[PDB]
């Protein structure tokens, strides 16, 4: 019982490209997320399932700006602030961070708590921010992730 | 309501060294561990609770070995076998990997699932391995974590 969600590198003007997957698990404890990916810069990077199932840009300011089809975090339960995977009232989409090595690779697998069956993410994406999630909005917004770098659709 | 783990570095030739602590807070899904470290090499590193509250060294085949004062990993159920932070029949102790930033330090918490008061880890030890953990006994005994990198004392 498992979801692969295919991961692509957010490029509006030449082309989204493949990086690797994300399988999706469930376990007595919540959802488990397993990285395979590739190609992505070191470091800590945040990683939260967006209300849709589209990874496409969307204009902004007159500029085609990645990954704004998939909207905001998913927050099913209007909990209307980000925070930790851990945290009733914080999006129901917040995922802990994703551990990129030196490489460039990430195969770390994290839990969701709060999510407890597959088929309650299907129909969303997953998103990879160029920054990092310290599960907050404060002092940064959605954590200070920033922008959209990677995004998968979930099946 | 946390505990306060000061941790070092293990190195019983020229002698421990501070490299932080390790803070530990109850959420409504388990036990958090946020980490605040510094000195430590990049990458990802085993992290378990192990039986003993010690972090002294043993004499292993004319070498004494850093850190085996602390025993096993922490397996009160009698797991008898290393798994996942969300896996049931796994040692008790066994957390998510730790990571450590390029520039050396570790700051992202993780969360321990199973373990859901304070009171259940003191009187143990919280360990840092140098090697990653695979989160099973193959192709590797436990993880594959490997020599004890760094060890703090919980109280
Ligand atoms: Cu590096
Ligand atoms: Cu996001
Ligand atoms: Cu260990
Ligand atoms: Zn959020
Ligand atoms: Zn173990």
């Amino acid at each position: 019982a498992s979801i692969e969600v295919k991961v692509q590198q957010l490029d509006p003007v030449n082309g989204n490209k493949d990086v690797g997957t994300v399988t999706i698990t469930e376990s007595n404890y919540g959802l488990v997320f397993t990285p395979d990916l590739q190609g992505l810069s070191e470091g800590l990077h945040g990683f939260h399932i967006h209300e849709n199932p589209s990874c496409e840009p969307k204009e902004q300011e007159g500029q085609l700006t990645a990954g704004l089809g998939a909207g905001g975090h998913w927050d099913p339960k209007g909990a209307k602030q980000h925070g930790y995977p851990w945290q009733d009232d914080a999006h129901l989409g917040d995922l802990p961070a994703l551990t990129v090595l030196h490489d460039g690779t990430a195969t770390n697998p994290v839990l969701a708590p709060r999510l407890k069956h597959l088929d309650d993410v299907r129909g969303h994406s997953i998103m990879i921010h160029t920054g990092g999630d310290n599960h907050s909005d404060h002092p940064a917004p959605l954590g200070g992730g920033g922008p959209r770098m990677a995004c998968g659709v979930i099946k």
